[PDB]
């Protein structure tokens, strides 16, 4: 993985191995939850929205917000994995 | 602002102006909340942790996680502002 959110290096500098592992493990769990949520909302979108032919509206907004949170958190998770050097169990 | 989270461009492509404005406005509110939370936890850290001389432990972990969420969401907000071309009221 690559460092996508650089400020995380300074934040976790010198953190004990077990502590960084704990943070990363929880971030993996969070990622799974965010992916599941975004996926659930994507599946319920009309075909026209899934293909990008239609845009806008409350339902679409909710999916986008869920996807935004997923992508943002994923950048953090990838960064944590990059710092750790491996994907903890 | 600059595009820090590229997937957001595809997600918001063609979104009606009012809809993108709504999403960005809520992201601004979210950012304020996350900054306040991270700040509150930073202030309560012992001086040794604020200066980086000490690292690790439950309290530090909680601050780091709050800061991580803040930074991640901020990358999303900056990206939304970059796409919109301005900071909505």
């Amino acid at each position: 993985k690559k460092v996508e959110l650089r400020p995380l290096i300074g934040l976790t500098r010198g953190l004990p191995p077990t502590d960084l592992e704990t943070i990363t493990i929880d971030a993996i769990r969070t990622h799974r939850r965010l992916v599941e949520k975004a996926d659930e909302l994507f599946q319920a979108l009309p075909e026209t929205y899934k293909t990008g032919q239609a845009c806008g509206g409350p339902q679409h907004i909710r999916y986008i917000e869920a996807s935004i949170e997923m992508h943002a958190q994923m950048s953090a998770l990838n960064t944590l994995i990059s710092i750790l050097g491996f994907i903890p169990k």
